[PDB]
């Protein structure tokens, strides 16, 4: 097969979650990464993208991010369709979304649009806050919109909400990662966070539609019931559910031929199985990962959780198909327990048993020093517990540490040569991020730190933008990062 990786994952998403193909995951043919002539690997939207520079004087990641933004939705003539986490987008990301709004309004388009946000859970008045000063900022291009903004919460008590980071336009543009909207950490700072993105078009931006109806099918349906949808509506619209089936086509055009699996997940407070399913996982036991008793473990211990959020398996599925090498770039490895379990068993299984085959293993996570963009202290707290699994497969702890040490690199994210930025401040980083065999990775909003989210993002197997990928990102922040690292085969490093 040309597309080894893809089709393993796409057996996996099957089994696991039948009853969500072409809704909640869908494999799709003819997409195309959407870079420009000039500089052909920036459709992947990094930010910052100040290498070397602890001062970070060039953004050109930024600048392109936010240039993007804008020629996307400027390029609307049907639809736009956003969904993010709370607050609603800020500063020059607002600042984007209206520019391309107006952009398509004096084109003479006539556009629906959606903004989805999720938010911890009496008279919430923030989406019709954000409604009206969006309106006021489009001026005479707000006659040629019909808006829907929600913020929405579906579990109170298993901490569940949007936090997919999607922009699709027309059902044929999609932008989707790991950013977050908010100015103060990703562009007005001297210490912006580190985060991607990709832009892709084709029919898996389609994909991103159907995801994105069935949040805002769930969200109309529930759009009376305060405490979980706060909605806000332009003029007397209604709330639009099916916004992407009721306006764009079945399947978007064509624009290449890039293979890609669309997957997300729906969290807990939707859907609570997928009725279709006959998955019948083999659970691993751990006696490290739920550190109260009384905790329901959704990650590790129930099978009905996993149909309803493939992206789980999609994940730990693409990890298990790398025959060479694995770079994982995260916020975290690891949850903060309670409320969640400490960390994700058969991610950290299918981790050591890679290792135990040779397979080489990066993990670059954010800085402890962090500690929102940390969840632990040290990097002990990843590389122990990858020695404990592989000492169930190794034969004991001792051929756990070696195996270990000959096949891992664990580091602290750097993006030049200093430990912190200049001002001071450690580097905060956010991918959500796993590339395999310079061929397949994932980018999105999924974390592979335990998560009850509604989430989703895009695998992609195409070997020439993996090496994009290699030369754009994953090589640099090795570059700085590597000084930080506790465990490093490439330099014999075994200090763990
Ligand atoms: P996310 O914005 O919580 O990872």
């Amino acid at each position: 097969s040309a597309t080894p990786h893809l089709d393993a994952v796409e057996q996996t998403l099957r089994q696991v979650s039948p009853g969500l193909e072409g809704d909640v995951w869908e494999r799709t043919s003819g997409n195309k990464l959407d870079g420009s002539a000039a500089d052909p690997s920036d459709w992947l939207l990094q930010t910052p993208g100040c290498w070397g520079d602890d001062k970070c004087a060039d953004r050109v990641g930024t600048k392109r991010l936010l240039a993007k933004m804008t020629e996307n939705i400027g390029n609307a003539t049907r639809t736009v369709d956003i969904s993010t986490l709370a607050p609603f987008p800020n500063g020059a990301f607002q600042d984007a979304i209206v520019a391309g709004l107006k952009e398509s309004a004096a084109k003479g388009n006539k556009l629906k649009v959606r903004i989805l946000v999720g938010a911890a859970p009496h008279m919430n008045v923030i989406p019709s806050k954000y409604r009206d000063e969006l309106t006021a900022k489009l001026g005479k291009a707000a006659e040629n919109i019909t808006l829907n903004v929600a913020s929405m919460t579906t579990s109170k008590t298993a901490f569940s909400w949007n936090h997919s980071k999607i922009l699709v336009v027309d059902g044929q543009s999609a932008l989707t990662g790991g950013i977050n909207s908010w100015k103060d950490d990703y562009l007005d700072t001297t210490h912006p966070v580190s985060d991607v993105d990709l832009a892709l078009t084709g029919p898996a931006a389609g994909s991103a539609g159907r995801y994105l109806d069935t949040l805002w099918t769930w969200t109309c349906q529930n759009k009376s019931n305060i405490a979980s949808v706060w909605f806000a509506a332009s003029g007397n619209a209604g709330c639009m559910p099916t916004m992407h089936k009721d306006t764009n086509p079945k399947a978007s055009p064509a624009t290449g031929n890039v293979p890609v699996i669309a997957v997300g997940g729906l969290g807990v407070g939707i859907k609570d199985v997928d009725p279709k399913s006959t998955f019948r996982p083999d659970l691993p036991t751990a006696s490290d990962t739920k550190c109260v008793v009384g905790l329901h473990d959704n990650t590790n211990a129930d099978r009905d959780y996993d149909t309803v959020n493939p992206e789980e398996s999609a994940l730990r599925a693409l990890v298990a198909s790398a025959k060479g090498h694995i770079e994982i770039s995260q916020q975290d490895l690891n949850a903060t327990c309670p409320p969640l379990p400490r960390y994700d068993i058969r991610l950290y299984d299918a981790l050591a048993a890679k290792m135990a085959a040779g397979v080489k293993v990066r993990i670059v996570v954010s800085d402890p020093a962090n500690r929102g963009y940390s969840q632990i202290k040290s990097l002990s707290e990843i590389s122990d517990t990858l020695r404990n699994r592989l000492a169930n497969i190794t034969g004991g702890q001792q051929a756990a540490k070696t195996a270990m040490c000959s096949n891992l690199q664990l580091a602290t994210f750097r993006s030049s040569p200093n430990g912190k930025w200049a001002d001071g401040h450690p580097y905060a980083q956010h991918h959500k991020l796993v590339s395999v065999d310079s061929s397949t990775f994932y980018i999105g909003s999924k974390n592979l730190y335990p998560s009850w989210l509604q989430d989703f993002g895009y695998i992609v197997e195409s070997p020439e933008a993996a090496k994009q990928l290699d030369a754009k990102l994953l090589d640099p922040q090795w570059k700085y990062s590597q000084e930080t690292a506790t465990v490093d085969y490439a330099r014999g490093i075994c200090n763990a």
